Order: structure tokens, then C-alpha cells, then sequence
């Protein structure tokens, strides 16, 4: 008996089995980051060029770096940003229930680290400058966001080589049992407040709550934000988003706590992913416009 | 270190780069999770309710160190076989050398045996696609192709890790297709014209980022006749198929295999030649002749051994 069905391209049993079912720059191409679960990333480089963690939405049950719309938004923030993106794929629910996902981000740091004490052998492309940009800034799309969050507050030296410097939160995954005003009313096209939930219950371990840290940062359980310090971070949602005032509220909070360089952006009537869907729009552009700043004010 | 056709480059430090048929309906599971392996499920469609469906595990080839469930031409393969077999299809995905070298692909073969008997048992059948379908676990097909059939050979229950009698579901056959097999001396066809796939440096390179390092091609991982590999002749093995193209490098070493097998007391071994084809012809060009015929000898080898 189908115990949860998400739109039908999953399917999780009583038992417990698990079913499931435009231009061209840049250079790209694949290796492994952690042998004992077998998981793979992508690396981007501009081609055009003369570093940016991308982790990929799907509210942790869907999604993977061979993704169009994944790999469309990687190659464009590679170019515009002229920029090595580095795309994993990590491990998913509900088969890989949470911090599943977070363990294996914590992973994909591990590997940079140790590519870069490689007595920085490119190991990529040779062909290659040294470190186009030390600076590492992570990018977090629906899950992804959370993700970014949950590695902000990690790494409150750890692998010193590598510095993340600022966290771009893009409309991020974040839980709660008490809807606010955007989870109420409107459903968007492919995003409705079941589904959304949906995505939690698969998600977090076995009898835990919306309100369980690694869904929401001011659960009971989840830790005080004003001791830790916290890098430079960028908050963008869609007007129209479900997330809407979950990501405000965020902001809202980290901002008035009190040291923390926290910016919001919101783009309006925007539903969640306009980015890295319907590319090349106006808001698109926009988006790659803010990460630059963001980044090079953080350089 | 190691470069394969451009699309696979190991690095001096350990390091790994890389670069609608129908009939049947078909979706992905997880089988392994601490490796984090999926397999997908080929269910026909022509199913009428006819009778209990047979069981085909599928092992996609590439020298090891390619391959995957959902490449086109693997897709489209099991795709045929499940409509044609009017069977269950299996295709797993299966660790990868350099990055994990045998038997890595071996320990997953068996897992997804021990998988699809925790889906013999504990139900699951018919779980998967609601199609009023039966599975007969008692007739189960392993079909392998290049690498795949090396894996197939081992894994043979009994020449497996101890052959757990899986009871419920239960092997008959191995259908053997242009087996990627191994040896430090080469016979004739190794040393003949390399195909416009294979090469016989290229097989070099196959098993040289497969094998554990330092290892030799007698390894028993590759050849299944010594120095180190087994004696055959005391275990019992079950009835096998092997498929070969005429022009194959590895024309004489599956010959030499069936030859051996056969030679020795009560393995049932059938050999079939298919006059001047390249590896992987029965993928590579389907609904052709060659191919059609392919999928008439697997079936008679299921219905004889059913």
C-alpha cells in the first residue's frame, strides 16, 4: 500500500521500499567526492574564464546534478559569474532520510579541501589559473538553501585552505507546524502546501516534527543563532512563494539578532525556482546580477 | 595515469574524471544502501494476466568501468527483452572501476540477488507495478553483457559466495553475452584486427583500471582458468548460453571458455557464433536479423530450461 506518493514519481510502500520513475559555453565533467556511498559531483569552468558550491533543490527527495534545468542554471552561473561551479549529487529521501544530506555536503567540503592540499594539482582541468577564486560561496535552491544553513552554522580553523566567504539562500526549504501566511491560501503551480509537507515527512527521521532542527533553525530543539557567528548571506525568494515570509522571517530574525550580515531580495509575484527555470527572463538576470555584488563586496 | 577513449581519465594520484519500443512499463528502486545502488524493473505490458512471469537480471557491460541502467541503448535493450521474454527485467546499476575496483561489481551482483529475494519474500511483488501480475522466482535468467557476463560467470549461485540457497527464487540459466574475460597470453582473436569498438589495448585498459593493483590478467577475477581461479569440475554449475560475435577479439576466449566447460563432466554449455559481428551487436543494432535471432535463442534456453 502506497504509504506516500509524491505526484506519482514517488512512491514509499508500508513496508518501506521506495518507487520512482539554450546555449552552449563552458566546460564541464564529473568525478567522485565519497567512495563508501558512491557519490558524484560535477565540475563547471567557464571556458571564457581568466569557487561556487551549487547544491540542488527537489526538497530532498528529488533531484540530481544530470538534471536539465540543475545543469542549465549551473553553466550560467559558470559563465556570467565566470566561475568553476562545483554541482554534487547528494544522497536522498525518504530512502536516505535526513541529515543524510547534510553529511554528504560536509563531504563535498571534505573533497575540496582535499583537492586543494593537493599541492594544487588542477586535477581538474590542468589547463586551468591557480584558484580562479579562492573564495568559496555557496548556493543553496529550495533544499539547497537549507543545506547552506545547516553549513553556515556547522562551520561557525576546519579545512583552512578553503574559506567560505558568503551563503546565497534561494528560497530555502525551511519547516514549521505553524503555517505563516504564505503556506496559507496559495498554492503554486508544482509547489502546494501538502506537498510541501510531504517533502518533511519523507525527509526527516521517523517521528519528528516540522519544527525538528534541520527543518526549522528556531525550532525548540534547534540551537541559538546570536552566540554563533555567522559569514555574509544572501536571502532571494519569489513574491508569490509559499516560503515567502518563512525566508523573511529568517531574515527578520538573523538581521535583528545582532552581527550578522544578512541581505533579502524579493522578486514579486514570483513563484519558487523562476531562477534556474524560465532562464534569461528578466528576474533571472536580475538574480545573476545580486550574486556578483554579493560576491565581489565578499571578495 | 590511464586515459579510456577520453571519457574516462585516472589521474597519478588517485584521482577519477569522466565526461520508445514499449510493450512494457518500468521504474527504479534502491537495492543497496550503503553503496547507494538502483536497479530498474522492466514489467510487460502485453501481460494479459498469461501466466507467472520469469525473472531476467540484466548486467549492463562497459570493461567495467562504464555503464549505467539508464544509458539508451542498456534502456532500450531491456526493454526488448522483457516485451520479446515476455519476462521480468533486472537492471542494476553496478560500482564502477577505477574508482571501485573488483569484486566491487561482484558484492553488488550478489546484493541485488539477496534484494530481489527480500522481494520474493516479505511480498513486494506485483507491489511494484499493480498490474495483476504473477512472479515466478522459481525461474530466474541472468543475462550478461561484455563486463556483465564475466558477472555472470561468477555469481553462478555455486561459484558465488556461498550460494545461499535463495529459496524462494532460485537461478536456472546464464546467458553469456560476448563475455569480458581475461589472460596473460592472448589466443588468435586478441591478436587479430581490432574492432571498431574494441581494441585489444583498450581490453588492456579494462582491466587494468578494473583489477585490484598490482594483480595479473589470470586473476580470477578475469580468467576463470587459472593459475589462482577454481577447479570448475568439482562444483556443480547450471546450464549456460553463450553468445559471440564471429569478429570478436574475445571470439576464441568465450570458444576456449564453452570448449572447457563443456569438456568437462555434466555443465550444460551451449555455444553460439554469429559469423562476422562486433561486440555488443545485439545492442548496438537491434531489430536486426542478428539481433531478432538473439532474442529466439534466450528464449528457447528459458522455455527448455523452464
Amino acid at each position: 500500500q502506497v504509504a506516500e506518493d509524491c505526484m506519482g514519481l514517488l512512491q514509499l510502500l508500508s513496508n518501506g521500499t521506495v518507487l520512482r520513475s539554450n546555449n552552449q559555453t563552458v566546460l564541464f565533467k564529473d568525478s567522485i567526492y565519497h567512495k563508501p556511498n558512491n557519490l558524484h559531483l560535477r565540475l563547471y569552468k567557464p571556458i571564457s574564464a581568466s569557487v561556487v558550491v551549487f547544491f540542488h533543490g527537489g526538497g530532498f527527495c528529488f533531484g540530481s546534478r544530470s538534471w536539465p534545468h540543475f545543469h542549465n542554471f549551473c553553466l550560467t552561473l559558470a559563465s556570467s559569474l565566470n566561475a568553476l561551479v562545483v554541482s554534487p549529487d547528494y544522497r536522498l529521501a525518504p530512502e536516505h532520510r535526513l541529515p543524510a544530506a547534510f553529511e554528504d555536503a560536509e563531504a563535498v567540503l571534505t573533497w575540496l579541501w582535499d583537492q586543494a592540499v593537493s599541492d594544487g594539482v588542477n586535477h581538474w582541468f590542468e589547463d586551468g589559473t591557480d584558484v580562479d577564486f579562492d573564495r568559496v560561496f555557496v548556493v543553496g535552491d529550495s533544499s539547497g538553501g537549507n543545506i547552506a544553513h545547516q553549513l553556515a552554522v556547522r562551520f561557525g580553523i576546519e579545512l583552512t585552505p578553503v574559506r567560505v566567504r558568503g551563503y546565497v539562500l534561494m528560497g530555502p526549504f525551511f519547516g514549521g507546524e505553524e503555517r505563516t501566511n504564505s503556506e496559507n491560501g496559495p498554492s503554486e503551480a508544482l509547489l502546494s502546501l501538502d506537498l510541501l509537507d510531504k517533502f518533511w515527512r519523507l525527509s526527516l527521521p521517523n517521528g519528528a516534527t516540522r519544527d525538528h532542527h534541520m527543518a526549522n533553525p528556531f525550532g525548540p530543539t534547534s540551537p541559538t543563532l546570536e552566540s554563533i557567528s555567522l559569514e555574509p548571506m544572501l536571502v532571494i525568494v519569489g513574491g508569490s512563494e509559499l516560503l515567502r515570509d518563512r525566508a523573511k522571517e529568517y531574515a527578520y530574525k538573523l538581521k535583528k539578532m545582532g552581527g550578522k550580515r544578512v541581505d533579502y531580495i524579493e522578486f514579486e509575484n514570483k513563484e519558487h525556482g523562476f531562477y534556474s527555470n524560465y532562464p534569461s527572463s528578466e528576474a533571472a538576470e536580475q538574480v545573476l546580477r545580486i550574486i556578483g555584488d554579493f560576491m565581489n563586496n565578499l571578495s
